[PDB]
């Protein structure tokens, strides 16, 4: 049957916003979409999860994924300024003016407990949330702590699944999902 391309996929089925942030991303850090074009999809698929997760509680959260590096850490310096917030040794993807905490935000093709795991003892600090997403609906978050309702997790996670269908119906699935590492 016929095997589409992954890029044909990512122009047809992200936002044209979200396809240019994700390409920018990529400039910045030296890789062309061209040859990673599995990781083209993983960056776009993330920053929709991270705008969706900002979405389902407006004026709740200050985005920082998407952001140019050095502007990304001219706003989480001054939300630190502000709020007297620890100040973060990578940059995470969100910052939850309720909860009071910057949150990030994992998406995954591997099982998710042990990308949690991995992602928590890479950030090392007792401050920033974690909250990952599989793609077949299932979830962990720092100290069982899901921040938003099943409502708004839901829409994220109906997301997830859609964007696996739509590669799967192209033959895209197996190498997207085999490509993590
Ligand atoms: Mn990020
Ligand atoms: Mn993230």
């Amino acid at each position: 049957g016929p095997l589409g391309s992954m890029e044909d996929f990512v122009r047809q089925c992200f936002n044209p916003m979200i396809v240019e942030l994700a390409e920018k991303t990529m400039k910045e850090y030296g890789e062309d979409l061209k040859i990673e074009t599995n990781k083209f999809a993983a960056i776009c698929t993330h920053l929709e999860v991270c705008f969706m997760y900002s979405d389902a509680s407006k004026h709740r959260f200050e985005i920082i994924e998407g952001r140019d590096r050095t502007m990304a850490w001219t706003v989480v310096n001054s939300i630190c300024n502000t709020t007297g917030a620890e100040k973060p040794k990578f940059l995470p993807d969100l910052y939850d003016y309720k909860e009071n905490r910057f949150i990030e935000i994992g998406v995954t093709r591997r099982e998710v407990h042990i990308y949690y795991l991995e992602k928590a003892n890479k950030i090392k600090s007792e401050k920033t949330h974690i909250h990952i997403f599989s793609f077949t609906g299932e979830e962990m978050a720092t100290k069982a702590d899901y921040t938003l309702d099943e409502e708004s997790r839901a829409r994220i996670k109906t997301r997830l699944f859609t964007i696996r269908q739509e590669m799967a119906s192209r033959g895209l699935w197996d190498s997207f999902r085999q490509s993590e590492r």
